[PDB]
């Protein structure tokens, strides 16, 4: 199955994925010069203060939040978006080292981490229809440097001992994902895929320039999780990240002078 190893990481996913080499795959490097401020563009509207977290699960690739999206709670509306867009789940990509581990890359800056807040278009009806459509999804995207630590994120943190193998989950109710989120809502979009497997062209980036910061200690242990399942060799879950894909015929377009 696919994975972030030498045998079948993102280099092998196109034989089982053909999309993986199409027209507008993700993640890219943003070329912050090239990049165009558009007037046009709205302020980000991230509705959050109903979020109703649910769940936290080790997939195997990484570990998702899992939020009640069975009515419009937790809502993603604005910016480059038509409609209201829903948030299913966070989750992170990360390096080995604080040298790498981020999806998108600023000038061919690598941050230690990404975390991507996963939303689908509410005019679908569900995700699993949502992912079918070039405008099914939108996916903020927020980088994280390491410094001092994210308060935010600790509760996150604190739980990861309890899921450290494939397929383990927790309760974790009463997450506030506002916590994780930059003073800043500047951005860039452009249009792109899904990072990991099926890699379905059907997001719209949002990419915030202000990173959060997080402590050494705090990124530490998302390295100590297991890609893989209880009993099995220890295989630590670490640069789970797709690198940066050709551009093709895509704008990046920047909220901010
Ligand atoms: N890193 S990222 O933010 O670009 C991607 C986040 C969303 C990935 C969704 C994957 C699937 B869900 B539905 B089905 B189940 B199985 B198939 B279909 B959607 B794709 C897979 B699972
Ligand atoms: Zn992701």
């Amino acid at each position: 199955h696919w994975g972030y190893g030498k045998h079948n990481g993102p280099e092998h996913w196109h034989k089982d994925f053909p999309i993986a080499k199409g027209e507008r795959q993700s993640p890219v490097d943003i070329d912050t010069h090239t990049a165009k401020y558009d007037p046009s563009l709205k302020p980000l509207s991230v509705s959050y203060d109903q979020a109703t977290s649910l769940r936290i699960l080790n997939n195997g690739h990484a570990f998702n939040v899992e939020f009640d999206d069975s009515q419009d709670k937790a809502v993603l509306k604005g910016g480059p978006l038509d409609g209201t867009y829903r948030l299913i789940q966070f989750h992170f990509h990360w390096g080995s080292l604080d040298g790498q581990g981020s999806e998108h890359t600023v000038d061919k800056k690598k941050y230690a981490a990404e975390l991507h807040l996963v939303h689908w278009n509410t005019k679908y009806g569900d995700f699993g229809k949502a992912v079918q459509q070039p405008d099914g999804l939108a996916v903020l995207g927020i980088f994280l440097k390491v410094g001092s630590a994210k308060p935010g994120l600790q509760k996150v943190v604190d739980v990861l001992d309890s899921i450290k193998t494939k397929g383990k989950s927790a309760d974790f109710t009463n997450f506030d994902p506002r916590g994780l989120l930059p003073e800043s809502l500047d951005y860039w979009t452009y249009p792109g895929s899904l990072t990991t497997p099926p890699l379905l062209e059907c997001v719209t980036w949002i990419v915030l320039k202000e990173p959060i910061s997080v402590s050494s200690e705090q990124v530490l242990k998302f390295r100590k999780l297991n890609f893989n399942g209880e009993g099995e060799p220890e295989e630590l879950m670490v640069d789970n990240w797709r690198p940066a894909q050709p551009l093709k015929n895509r704008q990046i377009k920047a909220s901010f002078k």
